[PDB]
RNA sequence: UUUACAGUAUUUGU
């Protein structure tokens, strides 16, 4: 019967394992957010570079940047600063080879490079400076502050935003921040004026600093840390981050029972990695990701039908909202709630979902339930998903989740063999295939194979079982007249390795 | 530049392989429909049985039937015949153990049994008899026939439908059909009156008979068959099916180059089995199936952007329409066309799709492109999809298409080991895991494992690499005090086999 | 062999590492060998990599 | 992590 407010919200930092630093927001024992960092795979979003313009595109109204990755970043027209420009075409604003101050809006995904803007933003605890453009500024829509904002001394060419954490802080306190921002900016444009033009300038902070900078509302009761050395670092991060009011709140955890286990969130953390997640009342949601989009289905538990569909869909809306966050799912998401005949049920389920994602930091947009029962929504990509970052594509099935049955596949291969055997100038065709495929072709289909060889007089069909493949994989190589060897059937895979 | 009408439409029947009988409708060399049948996995839709009512459900307004499968069929209220009933509740109409004449509307899918109706329908070449209800009848919406329908002599309690193939046939010709139907019906209700009440009554015809009964429009030029014995059978099927006008059209194929290869449809047939399908101009569609639904994405080729998105989306609409048919995709389908800024583009793409599925036999419903760029549609399930029928769930990934990385997984297991080790009365915990998982835990994580054993004084953590697993799979078994053996670590998997 | 060394003999392996302060003993199970075969390679100071234990056989293939 | 003067309610009537 979760109600926000009942239990303490806490920040649990588990840092006993070098290879995975974990930060969890927990409410009582209810995990509602997670962040995991490991050496090497450190974050690149909100780094700043000195990049040189590679190639221009009026076609796309943007241009490409060598910021120093093996792959170049993508820089849209709407993102180039009036100050960098000696509605127009991009062919008009920037030159090829031209240096420029660049920030990463979005990490590389799939094939794309990274979206960049020249409109750099510098986040502090209470403020975000946009030294590069005045057009921007204001109050966290989550909120005297109008009154205190006006009083800071911001340089003409720039605007700024008061953060959600500003709520409880005063003017002079914002200025302390506003400045550290300006310092940094000065250092930035200077560490750039003094070089050539492809290098990193500012590395975004690690997962604890980020947590502290971005996740510490007032309603965070305690920050538990399970490792002394790290804890000490944390204290310095808080102070340095201008948040004395949290010092008392940081506490070393010392139980023998590991932190995350003591607060019982380990199974909830694991739920992020599962395809199916049980709901409180017995049903579940099933999350599938596809090329286009993430699809989520909903099943009920095992009694009013109408009431069951409703209560289950409501539970699902809650669970989806957190799975979205834990899994860092982004982009298009399509939800298949159980059918409800009463329209008012449909609105209530939508509203439940709207409510449930209100605390999410990612921008989100939801629509209504379609006449087919689908709800479409979009969530902003804050960082790569669990799938991209802790998984890899199945090596068996190639992401497809299924495997063609042996006979189906065998007959496919058989037809492919015959086609090859028909081509002019063919001397042999070698089919290299999984063991059971070989079995089936050379027993169940021995006649066919025989017929092929007899119709195509003089053509050898060699079909070799290869224990180094499993089914779906195979090769059918064609051997032209004159280029055959006296190689043994079963030493044949190895021969073709230098393909295959 | 395909235009319907240019080339001959043909029916190609490939029957040289005992284990897969294939029927293709081809237009010129363009495959537009496929059907594949193999011994054993014969069709069950439109079989008729004598079933006994198992259990009733006012909750669902329907009841269950033992028609003789291991699993019982599902029989909705709207489907029970006024004649079988000695708006009400189902608790009111049928008794438990009560015999009844039952037809299969839909094959078993997943967990469901099969949807059944008592409103039996008997399809002939030109007519469909619904002996069980008059409320039904008319003209193929694809079409003197009003005038000739009236003239048949149909028994009062029953209605009938004139098929699309009726177009070119006369009255007396419908009667010839109308009767063979009535004969059959008589035989049906008689082979039922004379037994007890769980048995098969009528087995639906095989894939060639069905093809002939259901797919032979006038615009079918030739029926090629590549096997003499089968061809002879076909002749009898046509005659028996009352279609002399097709006799001249059936022709033995005799090339050495196999039929489907001569007409170049083998690669198109194969496209049905691929996740990605190239479009004429270079782009492609990618088809993913999920618990909820089938998702299709669309990519473009490598020049007006607006024009490219449009032309590609149009090509896709065509290809999707046929993939839907070839793959026998049914249920909810969601299509992610490339973004188009001009709304008129959006309508044109929708309309293209509507047009492209007009020839499909399955009922279909399309909606508009959403504000998120998605198009939702539904297609009636005519029979199981390629996925259900020629594939099986990946054995590696369990349908998920991905595999958790080794370190991620290892740390998961490590935490699970420690939890087990903490429980009262624990003597040892055995973790049985893939080779590389073992490597990582027992090297990279050897300290952790060590610490666990030292904190939990007296608890053995045995972590054994097992070459019979690959990663995601593993077992963590807990061993209580007193129940440990002196078994060797590596003979341990085998011990637990009688689990595990 | 890996199983036995890293379970039945885990203490010994541990002791070795503790007596020889600073020396890593990496023992990796390799499904491409069966028993009698094995390799024990020594890695000098300065020439170690940050290679994962189980990607280690493959590294040493260009021996081994 | 985003843009003002405004708009009213409480109050006001021996
Ligand atoms: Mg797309
Ligand atoms: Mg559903
Ligand atoms: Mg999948
Ligand atoms: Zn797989």
């Amino acid at each position: 019967a979760h109600i926000e407010g009942r239990h303490m919200k806490r920040m649990l930092i588990n840092a006993t394992q070098q290879e995975e630093l974990r930060v969890a927001l927990v409410d009582g024992q209810r995990l509602y957010d997670l962040d995991i960092e490991s050496p090497g795979h450190e974050q690149k979003k909100a780094n700043i570079y000195k990049g040189k313009i590679t190639r221009i595109e009026p076609s796309l109204e943007a241009a490409f940047v060598d910021y120093g990755a093996e792959r170049h970043g993508f820089l849209p027209l709407k993102e180039i600063a009036r100050e960098y420009f000696p509605r127009p075409n991009i062919k008009d604003v920037l030159r090829e080879g031209q240096e420029v101050i660049v920030q990463i809006d979005k990490e590389e995904r799939g094939n794309k490079g990274a979206a960049l803007t020249t409109f750099i933003s510098l986040a502090g605890s209470y403020l975000v400076l946009m030294p590069n453009n005045p057009r921007a500024g204001g109050i966290s829509r989550r909120i005297e502050l109008k009154e205190a904002l006006a009083s800071l001394e911001l340089p003409e060419g720039m605007g700024l935003i008061v953060r959600t954490a500003g709520v409880g802080k005063s003017a002079e306190a914002l200025q302390w921040d506003l400045s550290f921002r300006l310092k940094h900016w000065e250092a930035i444009k200077k560490a750039a004026e003094s070089r050539p033009a492809p290098f990193l300038i500012h590395q975004e902070s690690n997962v604890i600093v980020r947590a502290f900078r971005d996740y510490l509302r007032q309603d965070i009761g305690e920050i538990l840390i399970d490792n002394p050395k790290v804890l000490e670092l944390a204290r310095q991060h808080i102070a340095a981050l201008g948040r004395p009011d949290f010092s008392s709140k940081i506490k070393l955890y010392t139980g023998e029972i590991p932190l995350f286990s003591h607060y019982q969130i380990e199974s909830q953390i694991e739920s992020a990695f599962q395809r199916e997640v049980r709901l409180p009342s017995g049903g579940s949601i099933v999350i599938d990701s596809t090329e286009a989009l993430t699809a989520i289905d909903i099943n009920s538990a095992r009694g009013d039908i109408e009431e069951t569909a409703f209560n289950t869909n409501l539970e699902a809306a809650d669970e989806i909202a957190r799975q979205l966050r834990l899994r860092d799912l982004g982009g298009l998401i399509v939800i298949d709630f159980i059918d409800m005949t009463p329209v008012r049920h449909q609105r209530a389920v939508e509203n439940r979902l709207r409510e449930a994602v209100r605390q999410d930091r990612a921008r989100i947009q939801i629509s209504h339930i379609s006449r087919f029962g689908l709800l479409e929504m979009s969530r902003q990509r804050l960082s790569p998903s669990l799938g991209e970052s802790s998984h890899h594509v199945c090596p068996r099935c190639s992401g497809t989740g299924t495997v063609r049955d042996n006979e189906s596949l065998s007959l496919s291969i058989l037809r492919l063999i015959e086609e090859e055997a028909l081509k002019e100038n063919t001397q042999e065709v070698h089919a290299i295939v999984p063991v059971p495929i070989a079995s089936y072709l050379l027993n169940e289909k021995r006649s066919a194979v025989n017929a092929i060889e007899t119709r195509q007089d003089g053509v050898r069909c060699v079909i070799v079982p290869n224990d180094q493949m499993e089914t779906p994989h195979y090769h059918v190589l064609r051997v032209r007249k004159g280029e055959e060897t006296p190689t043994l059937s079963y030493m044949l895979p190895k021969l073709h390795e230098e393909a295959m």
